């Protein structure tokens, strides 16, 4: 089963996540490595493809961080 979704996420939250992930390896890269998903990003959305599982598992960890 191969999974796109795409869901909501805090624009602040993202905004300093995105500015911590230039200093320093990534939290998103990591959780693309660990879940074998793409993540894509433009409250705004982002969009993880995969399979339904990893699809599943990369949003989980990505909305903890990110919540609404």
């Amino acid at each position: 089963s191969m999974s796109e979704e795409r869901f909501r996420v805090d624009r602040k939250k993202l905004e300093a996540m995105l500015q911590a992930a230039a200093e320093g390896e990534d939290f998103f890269q990591k959780i693309m490595e660990e879940t074998n998903t793409q993540i894509a990003w433009p409250d705004p959305h982002i969009k993880v493809s995969g399979k339904k599982e990893d699809v599943k598992e990369a949003k989980e960890m990505i909305m903890s961080v990110l919540d609404t």
